[PDB]
């Protein structure tokens, strides 16, 4: 018996192995903060961009007071709560307060707009939605009004700022009350997957498997109480939350520093001010920092570890990390769905430069298969399938996609093309899945294509990735015009999609109009040949 339905537990034989192995320790996720605050109450746990500062005892107490405040509002025991917050202390407090209240955080990104928020809110049956007031020029309270209109289950809107007619997040506060602990085998939080279908899919992560993800990652990356970690990616990104991210830093007793943006302006200042020792970035930001040290004066010497992942970092800039930034590079090839691959900190530089790591867990199982599902020969390229103690067995409330995406014996089809080296390290070679990787931001083609086809001048749309030297891929929208109507150009389509509620990183970089798409012999749109036509071949 589980608190939520709609997810796929591990078979009992696997659960037993993972507990017997010490991977699944049987502790709720919020207990990482409870135990650290008990052992190191007066250590500095959290620093925000302004310079404000909180000890472990202070953070633990505020999480209890906000958890009691959430319960007074009726948020708790299994309720799903959509969280959309910037890199501020409000996110860290509320994350633990929701866990202690028994609520299941549904983590979204600040860039997400009405179509993503409404979909995840109604899929999760969320009862509350947590937003900033105004963030980067956008008023999220209008979005909460639109979300509540489309999703009647949303009873409460909690606002980090001026709350308007809603509830101020700072007012969610009451005297701590004894709260029951969740079952560690239950879902702890729901992550948003980059997606390969028409709708974003939610990833359930349990207390046991997410704690192991965090704990094992902190060991591999050498996180301990000396670690000062700069959160450069959104706090809701799996990389910055758990790999080892801020949760790993808190679990071991280090200091979390919240960066408002990844710009050298904000990040380099915080690295010098707080003596940051570790951070994680996507490759486009790595390239920016590697350039920017040539004209920025910040003292970055305290930096010891730069994690780079989300897309493949080139071997040439990888080799520049030590001379330019004075720290160790760690390549990270991971996914919200589970499997994490890390280069080890003392790997020879050859493997740090040329590979995307080897799996985190001894019980991470990998297969590399050809187009027929058969295992490839050693060192051949094929699609990565994986199964392990923190990889999901199914998405949340997505039975049809689960039937397509997981093998009969529980292997998750990643859609990534890789080859495995004799040492066990992986090299990422490409992608099979119909999803564009734009600077670490994942764009489901079919989701974007369906939005574009809602435009009155568009009959059919095919979204195709184009190579980009610094961004990895950019997005080309190939359009068949509506009969007797003109298709829109790039700027009009961007405005249409933005008004529709599509996140800005999904807006096509380029529009190409054509009378028909090339098709295969089954009749599916041939995007390999669309790429050729886009390039004038
Ligand atoms: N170093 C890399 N080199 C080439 N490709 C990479 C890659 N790292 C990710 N990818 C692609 O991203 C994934 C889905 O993305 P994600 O779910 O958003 O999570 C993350 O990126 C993420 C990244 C690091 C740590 C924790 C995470 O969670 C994969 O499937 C693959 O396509
Ligand atoms: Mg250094």
């Amino acid at each position: 018996s589980h608190m939520l339905d709609g997810w796929v537990p591990w078979p009992e034989s696997f659960a037993r192995r993972y507990r017997a192995a010490g991977y699944w320790e049987g502790r709720p996720l919020d207990r990482l903060l409870r135990e650290r605050a008990a052992a190191d109450p007066d250590r500095i746990a959290l620093v925000d961009a302004a310079g404000d500062r909180w000890t472990y005892a202070e953070l633990d107490r505020h999480a209890d007071r906000q958890a009691a405040g959430l319960r007074r509002l009726g948020i708790g025991a299994g309720d799903r709560v959509v969280v959309q917050l910037p890199n501020t202390d409000a996110f860290v407090v509320l994350f633990f307060a929701l866990l202690r209240a028994g609520a299941v955080p549904v983590l979204t990104l600040p860039a997400h707009r009405e179509s993503e928020i409404v979909h995840v809110a109604e899929t999760a049956g969320a009862t509350a939605y947590v937003i900033p007031d105004v963030l980067d020029g956008f008023d999220h309270r209008a979005l909460a009004r639109a979300a509540r209109k489309a999703v009647p289950s949303i009873e409460h809107v909690l606002v980090a700022g001026e709350a308007a007619e809603f509830t101020a997040l700072a007012d969610v506060d009451a005297a701590p009350v004894p709260l029951a602990e969740p079952d560690p085998g239950d879902v702890a939080l729901l992550l948003l997957s980059g997606g390969t279908t028409g709708k974003p899919k939610l990833i359930p992560r349990t207390h046991d498997d997410y704690t192991y993800n965090v704990r094992a990652s902190a060991e591999v990356c050498g996180f301990d109480s000396d670690t000062v970690y700069l959160v450069v990616l959104p706090t809701a990104h799996n990389f910055a939350l758990a790999c080892p991210g801020l949760l790993g830093t808190l679990m071991v007793g280090g200091t979390v520093v919240l960066a408002p943006t990844p710009s050298p302006e904000d990040a380099f200042e915080l690295i010098e001010r707080e003596k940051v020792t570790a951070t994680a970035v996507v490759p486009p930001v790595a390239l920016l920092w590697l350039d920017a040290v040539e004209w920025e004066d910040a003292d970055l010497s305290s930096l010891r570890l730069l994690q780079v992942g989300g897309s493949k970092l080139g071997a040439e800039p990888a080799a520049r990390v030590r001379p330019a930034l004075g720290c160790t590079l760690q390549q990270v090839f991971g996914m919200a769905e589970g499997l994490l691959n890390y280069t080890r900190l003392d790997d020879p530089s050859d493997l740090v430069i040329q590979t995307q790591g080897r799996p985190l867990s001894p019980d991470d199982e990998i297969r590399v298969v050809d187009e027929d599902g058969r295992d490839v020969a050693p060192g051949e390229t094929g699609e990565l399938l994986t199964r392990g103690p923190y990889t999901l067995r199914g998405y949340y409330r997505a039975p049809e996609h689960n039937a397509r995406t997981f093998s009969d014996d529980g292997f998750y089809r990643t859609g990534d093309l890789v080859r495995v080296l004799p040492s066990g390290h992986l090299v990422v070679e490409g992608r099979a899945k119909d999803q564009i990787n734009r600077g670490g931001d994942k764009i489901s083609a079919e989701e974007l294509e369906n939005h574009i086809m809602a435009h009155p001048g568009v009959h059919d749309a095919a979204v195709v990735g184009m190579p980009d030297a610094t961004m990895g891929e950019r997005t080309c929208a190939c359009l068949v015009p509506r009969a007797g109507r003109s298709a829109p150009a790039q700027r009009e389509l961007a405005a249409f999609l933005t008004d529709r509620g599509v996140a800005a990183y999904k807006l096509p970089d380029r529009v190409e109009v054509m009378d028909a798409f090339p098709r295969t012999s089954v009749g599916k749109t041939d995007k390999k040949e669309l790429g050729r036509r886009i390039a004038g071949q």
